């Protein structure tokens, strides 16, 4: 029914790369041979979906755990280097129809920094979408997280160019994976894995005053906000009424609620639920929620014909299927934009 | 305003532990004195603030970390057996008002099982109140999970004696503190570490089959449990329409939803959002949700002001501040009960 | 997927009323011919429709305005004996699949309690179903209401049968209708006319003591409540702080909370909103509302798919859809009553 | 704590009428000796309550039932430019926080357009508040209704002036009280009376095709939408699938929700209930909430501890305090405005 919408959780996969593709197809899909086809097309089934469900503008970001399983950091920059120049010829073909995040090895802040300015400048990508920490160290057990100063540089680069920085998930692995998900594994992912990481990194984010320091970087997570609007009361208590009180006003300057306003986004990737996207209107607001898919691990069909039809008042039914997105990305026109 | 209110993660701590007790008051209160005054007082500041706030009964349970915290599993177990001999000595003195929880050493399942049954039989405790995972191992760097096959015996001592089992959080210690924690450290305990603690301790025992063996098995989680309803359709969709097409049903033979109607409590300790409440009430279902306050981490007055004066229809307000857990928990009578 | 729900604001009429069926229908159906056979269908349409969408049992009712549109005292008793004869008659064909409410008319309190009795004690009837105001008076151009004393005897009746009085809507007429309606006639039925009558009635019962003189008495109001839940906070502050003080105490003794959680009962007939289900399960509270459809006027397809497919959990699906019914009404088992 | 609030129904009454502000006291208030001094006062009371509560604007008007209770169109219009000159007099002692809406006659379309004219062009009047319809006839027992094409010219005033105008309710009089509400006088008012007459005139306006006439027209509705809100499915449903396919859609050109989205406003008015303003959130959009208070038949206290304190996301919370009236108002900077 509406036109025009965007979504900007949507995922490809080189080519190159199918035995890891049908790996992680094992644990997340339930039919491997289209998840294969899907996940690498970009130009024919992917607009043949969007053609049936309304979905104008997508900007198309690289699967998880993409780069952020590497753990080479010459391998991981390569790859990062590679997926850019191959997603950007390949969106050449329908530029009303496709744009792209970065895609990052986040080994190192500058280098992440330089690679995600000639992503934008050359190319005209929207932003980056990282997979939650980088894996590092000799076996990959090492996670390096972005919140801390050595990546002011990295920030600053982002609201600079004036793009967003999506924080997906990814998987967990080695020793935390052994300790706490062997003996849980069907929690892995969507269930409950997923949306612990991203929280943990965000939530890092705000209290280690990334926001303070970067107050226009924009952060958008997916899942409706990996939890975070459930415990918004809690957490805005124990912040404001506890913990600031003890120490953590030195490196976070404003509420959580402040930064929902100012510097956090959520999308409906994978969480069509219209009693919790109310709930989410209610304690993160409709300016700040943007419709999102999460394809191939979901399809065009469970999220667009849940967003199409959920009842919903029609001002914030344009604001979250579109022109949220519309003026966070800067978009002039695309198919279907003004529809 | 509504009397004969029940709570149930109302905590007290051993006075020999004063050096423990200021510990973790420096991390989680503003007022180390009064905190240390009130978490060990039983029987007249907390009867006052109960009387000021019409809380009727109360189900009193062991501080965290507790029993959870100590990896020699014979130092463990006599502190557990002397903390259930203490706190039945002290609810004895006002028996109209307090109940208590056992305090179990879960280093071993029939040891635990053992205790509670004592607990039971012997004091007529109300159930089990446990902080997530056990330590132990050489520096307590080990966690002992109870949603495997070795539980089964204490699971079915829950069950015989038909009491529930109340799966309270803990912090992070050791290799997960020092990995995702250590640096940003504000978020340890309600911002967020608890939660992701006993979130994935419960997911685990249902996709573990723990409430397929033990259908009778009830459990509690505080906190409006612990951000599950959140992604309750998120859950139900990766369960139903993708990981039990892949092996989860091997293990898993119900919803998420059937396990929340049929085994799965929420409390509203440390949660004090209407917005939150409502959005449990059609996700979980006030039958299923409980008042409490999480004292002495939260006020009294924090906690009833809130429940006393939250708009709500009187029928639920009725089941969530008492008729539900007098329900649950068998009381006959207790101070305004029936007011 | 719901199996044994229960429906009971589910409408017939008389095989002879073929012109006034078709004049209702000409107001209120977008297709006349199967709405004919549909409201007059009893065993046949209306059973394969339910056996269709998991709907064991039917409780059925007179069409609207029925014996209230009759301002002769013996014709309209007349009808209404008719009426109940015929029915009698006709669900004696599937009685594990139908009940019905009597159809009184209001003329005469006695006269209709004696009719209510009579169909209670010879038929088994459930209740009665009542379109608002009697019409009266020479010209049919008065109102008789029920929330008097005069009425004792009737609502006596009705707590002493201990059976509900369901309060369904009729259209305006005569004066009221040219004065307020005629000039903006689309209005008239479910957009708004029909909530304004059963509001202003059941209201009407509440502040002139009705449930204090019949504190037992059960009235039951289709269409979430006719806009009452959305004003319970505005009703309960303008009675409580301030018409109280001004003399409504003096004939009104509860809170409108408190007649809603003793008293009174809403059905989602012609409601099929999940969003607005959600907030009447905050405002009167899942334990008062009840599944219902309003055939012919609304499909079984629209209702039956709407409260199937609904987000909600699973203790407040069977609740609605049949348990509260079921306990209200007293039933013994129908078809699929325990599925 | 929001500071720079704007509140938008907010009434006074002349001096000379103390005997008429009485008799409204007499229904509406618990203090009426207070009532009466602060519905007359202006620059001091008013003033003091807003400077305590965070209210930096304020847009007054006359109190119900006003010039609408005059039937004599003489003696009406004559009242209505008493009252306009009488107002402007007022608020420019305290420019930086007053504002004013016309009051009218509402007997003659061009009478009441040349009124509406003079008050914006002579005095910067914010648009026109009307209690409703204009009583008439020679008793006054005729109704004015403004939802037809007599009243165009009106209308074509408002949206050349680009000013709203808010439908506040009046009284039931004459033959609609005493066959309605007499009997049940407790309902009048802000129980149930007012919203049935509001709600009834806006979808008369709706359904008589104004809004398509006149598709600039903002209309402003108290009391969260006079129940409109909560049946937003239920009229959407029988608009676009049932009336519209009968006739409807020859003088309806769009949806109950589109008029929502483009012309219709509600306000806070008398209703501070999160719970029901999260329900409006879904069903209209926080974009078309504006706070407002109803002084002095609701306390300043009562609204602003309610809203300064109701659990909700900083943007709904900027947008509905002040920001929605700051661009619909076009205010220039008032006291507080962008604190
Ligand atoms: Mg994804
Ligand atoms: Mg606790
Ligand atoms: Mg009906
Ligand atoms: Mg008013």
């Amino acid at each position: 029914h509406m036109l025009g919408k965007i979504a900007l959780e949507e995922a490809f996969a080189l080519p190159r790369f199918e035995e890891k593709t049908r790996w992680w197809a094992s644990l997340f899909s339930t039919d491997a041979e289209t998840h294969v086809k899907e996940i690498t097309d970009i130009n024919k089934i992917r607009i043949e979906h969007a053609d049936k469900h309304g979905v104008g503008y997508q900007i198309l970001s690289y699967t998880a755990p993409g780069v952020q399983d590497i753990w080479d950091p010459v391998e991981a920059q390569a790859l990062a280097v590679e997926i850019n120049d191959y997603i950007a010829e390949q969106v050449r073909v329908n530029p009303d129809r496709f744009g792209a995040f970065a895609t990052l090895s986040m080994h190192n802040p500058k280098e992440a920094a330089d690679e995600l300015r000639r992503c934008v400048e050359k190319y005209g990508f929207k932003g980056a979408l990282v997979n939650d920490t980088q894996r590092a160290g000799p076996d990959g057990d090492d996670m390096i997280f972005y919140d801390n100063a050595d990546w002011d540089i990295f920030w600053q680069t982002c609201t600079e160019l004036d793009v967003p920085f999506y924080m997906h998930p990814r998987n967990p692995t080695g020793t935390i994976y052994e300790k706490l998900w062997a003996d849980r594994k069907w929690l892995v992912g969507p269930p409950l894995s997923f949306a612990h990481g991203v929280s943990l990194h965000v939530l890092g984010m705000v209290t280690n005053g990334v926001f303070d320091r970067h107050p226009k970087l924009q952060i958008i997570m997916g899942h409706l906000g990996e939890h975070v609007p459930f415990d918004m009361w809690r957490i805005n208590h124990w912040f404001e009424d506890r913990k600031k009180l003890l120490g953590l006003a030195e490196t976070c300057k404003k509420t959580i609620r402040d930064y929902f306003a100012e510097n956090i986004w959520i999308t409906t990737s994978g969480h069509f639920s219209t009693t919790t996207l109310n709930f989410c209107m209610a304690e993160v607001g409709s300016d700040r929620i943007l419709f999102s898919i999460d394809y191939p691990f979901e399809t065009f069909s469970d999220a667009c014909e849940w967003f199409d039809n959920a009842e919903l008042n029609g001002t914030d039914r344009l604001k979250i299927g579109r022109e949220n997105a519309k003026k966070l990305f800067k978009l002039d026109s695309y198919k279907d934009s003004s529809a």
